[PDB]
């Protein structure tokens, strides 16, 4: 149960570089990573742009001293009460970062500490996440609205099922929060998961819930269950990641107040017209039977219902995918994006 501290978890990474910030001119430096601008801020770590040899890099930047103040309770088994602080959470966030190695999964190339401020150094995805939200998904631009064209969301798709087997299979490894925040894409273009702070370790395949991003989460964690299976659960979410592809928007969880949420995801029934259709009247092409098969596939209530990454993966949608694709719209996606 107990991880130890910070340097008893690093005690085995091989690429753990002491901390040294300074200053030359009007920059400021990590270890020669020279800072440019922060790409986001999670205000539990924020992700920061540097540059190092003519090369992009991106540093999450994390905190102890900062995190171990905030401290929320979980309550024990006993009783008695215990408390958790958001550094606990990072505690075991670092083990797993430790050992993600995936082309598949954003694997980081150094970890820079002094055992307070912590640098995970990863590569620089140019393109930012799949989609961003603000009031409502967007690939672009709030005046633009653009869709993902399916012949590349496939693509997405498939990249992440593929993580999914890595982390899944090889690992034992469950996400707990897969989102289009998550879903990383560069310019040549891959596709690549990312963060994970909700992540954990599963046990006889099962995971203990009720943690990661409200919307995101499955039917079962509104039942009278404890133990629900990891891999299903991350399929669900990626099935709400097609969901939002689909339509720009979130299923039947449509934010505004949350016991609507909660009271909806484990009975009521989703919804599947043609793209534009939540989308229009925040503004004032679509799809086949077909695409609905699959995206169903995905989002059924019981679990065990629920398709496999196994067998998803080698399913009639994705028996048409072309690479060529996501790569033009990645290549020509950056395009846009270089001065916007
Ligand atoms: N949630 C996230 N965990 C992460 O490690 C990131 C990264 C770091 C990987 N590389 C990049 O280039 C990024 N661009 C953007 Br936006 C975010 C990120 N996000």
């Amino acid at each position: 149960g107990p991880l130890g501290s910070m340097k008893d978890i690093l005690s085995n990474y091989s690429n753990l570089i002491y901390l040294n910030k300074y200053v030359k001119e009007k920059d400021k430096y990590i270890n020669d990573y020279r800072i440019i601008r922060t790409l986001n801020q999670g205000k539990f770590n924020k992700i920061i742009l540097c540059e190092k040899d003519n090369k992009f890099y991106a540093l999450k930047k994390y905190e102890k001293s900062l995190l171990e103040k905030k401290r929320d309770f979980t309550k024990s088994n006993n009783d008695k009460i215990s408390i958790k602080s958001k550094y606990d959470d990072f505690k075991n966030e670092l083990q797993i970062i430790t050992d993600i190695k995936n082309e598949y999964c954003l694997t980081c190339e150094g970890i820079i500490t002094n055992y307070d401020e912590v640098y995970i150094i990863y590569e620089y995805m140019e393109n930012d996440s799949i989609l961003k939200f603000d009031e409502y998904f967007f690939v672009l631009d709030k005046n633009y609205t653009c869709f993902i064209p399916i012949q590349v969301i496939k693509c997405i798709i498939k990249s992440v099922l593929n993580s999914f087997s890595y982390i899944h299979n090889e690992k034992n490894i469950c996400h707990r929060d897969v989102k289009p925040s998550n879903i990383l894409m560069d310019k040549n273009g891959r596709v690549k998961l990312s963060d994970f702070g909700e992540s954990e370790y599963m046990v006889d395949k099962k995971i203990k819930g009720s943690r990661g991003t409200y919307e995101f989460m499955p039917p079962e964690f509104f039942s009278n269950e404890s133990s629900y299976n990891g891999a299903k659960v991350d399929i669900w979410s990626l099935g709400i990641c097609l969901y939002v592809m689909f339509y720009n928007v979130v299923p039947f969880s449509l934010k505004i107040s949350l016991v609507e949420l909660f009271n909806n995801i484990r009975t009521k029934n989703i919804e599947y017209p043609l793209d534009r259709n939540h989308f229009l009247y925040p503004l004032t092409n679509f799809l086949s039977n077909e695409d609905i098969d699959f995206l169903k596939l995905f989002l059924r209530k019981n679990p065990a219902e629920r398709i496999t990454s196994e067998d998803a993966l080698k399913h009639e949608w994705l028996a048409d995918t072309n690479i060529e694709d996501l790569r033009e719209f990645s290549k020509e996606l950056y395009k846009k994006r270089k001065k916007l």
